This record gives C-alpha cells, sequence and structure tokens, in this order.
C-alpha cells in the first residue's frame, strides 16, 4: 500500500472518523480525473486507497472534505476542504502517508515518504 | 482590504518573500475562474488583492506556489502548492487575512476573520 | 522591539486576546528567572515586552498560557500552556517575532528572525 | 503502554530517528522530577517510557530534544528543544500519543488520547 492518509482533530485529540477522502490525479489534457477514494476508520487511517500497479508517476491531489467533517459534529469551519497536491513516483516509487491535523480555523498537513 | 495573504518560512524563520499568489472564485458553471493576484512583498504578505466591490459571497481558492519559492532557495520540496479553498459569508464586517506557514514536506494554514 | 509575542486562535478564527504570556532567561545558576510578561492585544500581538539594552544573547523561554485562555472560553483544553525555549544570538540587527496557533490539544509555533 | 511520543522531520518529509526525549513530572514541591527518557525509533516512535502502574495523575512535561537532533545533520535551529506540558489521568487513565512536526524554526505538536 503505496499510500496512506491519516486525519487528526486538534479539537478533541483523537483521529477524525468516517473523513471522506478523495484522490485526483492531472490528466493529459491538464483536468483532475477520479483515481480513488474512501473515509477513514476508527483510528483515522485510509489505507487500501491504491495499489502499486495503479499508483505511477503523476500530479495527485488528495482533497479530504474537512468541511462535511466538522458539519456533522455541529461545527461551522472555515474550509471547504484540506487539499494536498505533490507529484509522485517522480524518482522511482515510494510509499507516501499524507497527515492532516484538523481545527475548524486551521489545519496543518505533512508527508512522511519512505522507500 | 476584505482580503490579505500572508507567508512564512519555517526552514528560514522569515516571511516568505517573492512567492506567487492566485485566488480563483468558484463561478456558477462550477468551474474556478482567475479572481486575483500577486506576490509577497519583503514582509511576507500580499496587499491589494481585492476591493469590498469585488470581494462577495462564494467559494474560493487561494493558491500559494511553494514548489517555485523552495525551487529558488534550492530546497527539495514535496508539494506543488498550498491550497486553501473557503466560502465567504457575509455576516458584519469582516477582514479575512489566510496565513501559511511552510516547510518542504508540510504546511500549516489558518484564517484569522477580524471586524 | 526586539521581541514580539503573537496568538492566534485556531477554533474561532480570530487573534487570541488577553492571553497572559511569561518570558523567562536562563541565569547563571542554571535557574530560569522572570524576564518580561504581559497579556495580548486586541489583536493577539504582545509589544513592549523588552528593550534592545536588555534583551542580551543568552536562553529565553516564552510560555503563554493556552490552559486560562481556553477555559476562559469554555472550551476543554489538553496542555498547561504553549512553551518556546530558544537561543537569542546577535548577528547583526535582528527582531524576533514568536508567534503560536493554537488548538484545544495542538499548537504550532514559529519564529520569524528578521534584519 | 499509556504514553507513547512520536516525532516527524518537515524537511525531509520523514519520521525523526534518534531524536532524544524526556518526560518530567511534576513533584510536591512544584519541581520537575524525571520520569522516563528514551531516543525515537527508525519510525519516529518512542513506547515503553512507561506503564499503567507508574504513570499516575500529575503535570508532566515532554521535552523533545530537536536542537541535538538539527545540530546532527548539520542545521542550525531557533528552538533549544519542543515542550508539550500537561495534567493527565486527570480524569480517569488514558492512553496518550504525543507527537512534534519538526522544522528548523518551527514545531507543531499535538496530542491523541483514547480510552
Ligand atoms: C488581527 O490579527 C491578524 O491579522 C493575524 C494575521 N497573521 C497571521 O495569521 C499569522 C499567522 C502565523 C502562523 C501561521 C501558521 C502557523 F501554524 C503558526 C503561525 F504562528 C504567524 C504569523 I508572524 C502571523 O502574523
Ligand atoms: C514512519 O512514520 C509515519 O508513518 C508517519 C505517519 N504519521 C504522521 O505523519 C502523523 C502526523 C501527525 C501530525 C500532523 C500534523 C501536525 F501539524 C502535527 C502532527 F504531529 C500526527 C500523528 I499521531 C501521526 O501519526
Amino acid at each position: 500500500c503505496p499510500l496512506m492518509v491519516k486525519v487528526l482533530d486538534a479539537v478533541r485529540g483523537s483521529p477524525a472518523i468516517n473523513v471522506a477522502v478523495h484522490v485526483f490525479r492531472k490528466a493529459a489534457d491538464d483536468t483532475w480525473e477520479p483515481f480513488a477514494s474512501g473515509k477513514t476508520s476508527e483510528s483515522g487511517e485510509l489505507h487500501g486507497l491504491t495499489t502499486e500497479e495503479e499508483f505511477v508517476e503523476g500530479i495527485y491531489k488528495v482533497e479530504i472534505d474537512t468541511k462535511s467533517y466538522w458539519k456533522a459534529l455541529g461545527i461551522s469551519p472555515f474550509h471547504e476542504h484540506a487539499e494536498v497536491v505533490f507529484t509522485a513516483n517522480d524518482s522511482g516509487p515510494r510509499r507516501y502517508t499524507i497527515a492532516a491535523l484538523l481545527s475548524p480555523y486551521s489545519y496543518s498537513t505533512t508527508a512522511v515518504v519512505t522507500n
């Protein structure tokens, strides 16, 4: 599993559960084509978005549906979502963990990339 | 005046100077349309993006061109850009300041909305 | 003027107003001595902490009283305070701005050092 | 294992390996008594700092020796360390994960607390 997404709630101090995540990949025509999607588990993690075969070189966008999450908790947040845009596998195949830490008016995202 | 963007560099401990910033507004045809842009000053700030007349309710996207910034410093970056997607809502007099703190493999963004 | 502290609230999307800030300087006896303190203004900023004459090289600790801030808003916090411990080093004319972005269970701090 | 510490490098996009971590607990006399210490693994994680028996209610300080880490990488950073101060087990025994994301002039820390 070369791509994992983790989401944390900075208000509750907990994993962010049931958060919708959409991954897009830039196509030839410069448009964003749907690549994969899922929901975070009880651990705030989303595995199994892709396989080494499908996860080719390209420009990817990971959209984390933060607004829906905060709205489900009765909170009216600032952002529509958190978006992480990056080139992958540009220098050989790696494993990417994309993490987002969420607050109503802020988010922090990081990437851990291991060979 | 209703919209300001500020960018900080977590590696150098300084404002992020000369960073390109592009703002888009979601059109009725569900597509992103260029709205405003510029480059951050020596203070890491970009003022004069828009006016009260032009800055109506709607969905906006701020793209901060982080990859080019890091490239210019000779530091290896992960993200193509930092993106901040938000709904502007009228609720009395509001100024929006969108701030981003940049590291090569991470960023933190916050919104400060004041009357 | 050589030291400024700024505090932001990631839950309300606003400056963190009236937050207590205590600064200490490490003494030769290896203990922390009160150096400067105050409360953040309506802009979330605390100016006038010290002067160029008083702000010599040394090791400093800035404690931002986050627990009391959250308590005053009725929000359940994790940290007793946010702490930022740093060495002040002379290297031409420097102003240090220490910024903290607060959530109930998280904080992000950065230093911006300008000439 | 009721206390785990994780450290990530925002410059390299990797776990922060071999980082020294010291945990203190506030004693009766209001002084910081040594509680536990360790080093992060190849995964940037530090388990086994304590046991449910030893990890009683109290005010704890987790000091992450960030300066030594950045210095070992040839980098001269801003902070002496990152410090996380919190009351634990004030409302029954929990499991605490304290995470820090490190850059030369900035750090972000969060807590995930699970029952
Ligand atoms: C009324 O208050 C304002 O207009 C605040 C605008 N400034 C900011 O949001 C800001 C935000 C940060 C900041 C951003 C992200 C983060 F993770 C930590 C920060 F301190 C740092 C500085 I120095 C800032 O000036
Ligand atoms: C080898 O190490 C990994 O697989 C890293 C995957 N995890 C993360 O990136 C991670 C990241 C954070 C984190 C994210 C944003 C931020 F501002 C601070 C953080 F600690 C917290 C936790 I708890 C995590 O596990």
